[PDB]
Formats: C-alpha cells, sequence, structure tokens
C-alpha cells in the first residue's frame, strides 16, 4: 500500500502533503524542550521559506520554496555533465556540519535545485530537538554516496544504492565513489570523472580533422 519513504523512516514522521511539503512528528517523540529551539528553522537559506508549528501534541513544519526551483528529477533530466556539476556542489555543501545546531538529511526526496543547479534541502533537523538530531559523518556519508550516484550514474534508486551496494551491477567510477573514506575524497572522485566528461562532451563541437 503506502509504504513510508527514507525520509519519514529517519525522521519518524508523516509527509502529509507535498504541495506545499508539510513534515509532522510527535512532540512526545522528540528531544526537543524549549519550542524555542527550532526558531533557528526560520534561519537555514533565505531561498525557502519555512513555517513552524508546535502544539501541546506535534510539531508541523510547512516548507515552500521558490515556485521556479527545480526538483531532483528534473535535474536527473539534464545533461551527465550537468548532474555531475550538481552532485559536486551538493558535497560541497554537506563537507562540514552547521555552528547553528542544523544538521542535514541527504536523499532525492529531501532536495531541490535554483536556477544554477544548487541545491537546497527541504527539510533540516535540529541539534537535540528535531531529527535528525545528532550528528551522525558515516551516515550523512553513504547518504550522500548514494544520492550522488543515484544523480549521476542514476542505474538504480536511491534505496537500492544505499541499501543494497554491495549486491549490485557496480560501475567504475561508483565503485570509486563507494570506496572513498570521506566527503573530501567523494569529492576528488567527482572533480576527476567531472574533468573526463567535460572532454568527452567538447569533443562533439570539433570536427576531426
Ligand atoms: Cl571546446
Ligand atoms: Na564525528
Amino acid at each position: 500500500s503506502e509504504k513510508k519513504t527514507y525520509l519519514e523512516t529517519q525522521l519518524d514522521a508523516v509527509m502529509i502533503n507535498d504541495q506545499p511539503y508539510t513534515v509532522i512528528f510527535q512532540r512526545a517523540k522528540l528531544k526537543m524542550q524549549d519550542p524555542l529551539e527550532l526558531e533557528v528553522l526560520k534561519e537555514v537559506d533565505p531561498c525557502i521559506v519555512r513555517d513552524i508549528d508546535v502544539s501541546e501534541d506535534e510539531v508541523k513544519v510547512v516548507i515552500k520554496p521558490p515556485s521556479s526551483f527545480l526538483t531532483f528529477a528534473a535535474i536527473r533530466k539534464t545533461t551527465l555533465l550537468s548532474r555531475i556539476r550538481a552532485a559536486i556542489h551538493l558535497v560541497s555543501k554537506v563537507k562540514h556540519h552547521s555552528a547553528r545546531r542544523l544538521i542535514f538529511i541527504v536523499c532525492p526526496e529531501n532536495l531541490m535545485f535554483n536556477r544554477a543547479l544548487e541545491p537546497f534541502f527541504l527539510h533540516v533537523g535540529v541539534k537535540e530537538s528535531l531529527p535528525p538530531d545528532e550528528w551522525d559523518d558515516e551516515r550523512l556519508l553513504r547518504e550522500v554516496k548514494a544520492t550522488v550516484l543515484a544523480l549521476t550514474e542514476g542505474e538504480y534508486r536511491f534505496d537500492e544504492y544505499l541499501k543494497f551496494h554491495e549486491t549490485l551491477k557496480c560501475s567504475p567510477i561508483a565503485k570509486e565513489l563507494w570506496q572513498a573514506d570521506h566527503l573530501d575524497a567523494v569529492l576528488a572522485v567527482l572533480e576527476k570523472w567531472v574533468d573526463e566528461e567535460e572532454a568527452k562532451e567538447r569533443a562533439k563541437v570539433h570536427i576531426p580533422k
């Protein structure tokens, strides 16, 4: 019937709407003490508006990106070269922790893109308050690898790359990406890839010869 998505499962929350994005958490299940801890969510990024309602039993976040932002599946339709550049910007955005209590969960359902293929997150956690509510660099690294493979290689869904990559049809650069030790080595693998792919696209505007 209705399976919960990776986001839903990791947040233990319900996506009740996608127009506009709306996430519903049970207050009883949160580490949140003072609802004021969630005010930081008003200050994630100037493009995407987030309205927060802390009621006696639930916390509701309503997330409204600009109407001209592109979904993950829209970027998946662009050129390989373009998708790898997008993936580089993603890895560059999450490479570090926030100093302002914000914690990032990376998956295709949680991302939208601006006109310059800059990624933005929809839902963001708050340390010790709202899931994801703790750092876990390993979890973030795996999500990023799966999300980047889903965007670039794109021969499987995010969940399948995430969950199952040791059992599926691994490609050479993909293999390099899973292999990578940390986000910087993910970024190095991508950089050699975008160079390779840029040389290929350029060859298409010269006629040898
Ligand atoms: Cl050229
Ligand atoms: Na750590």
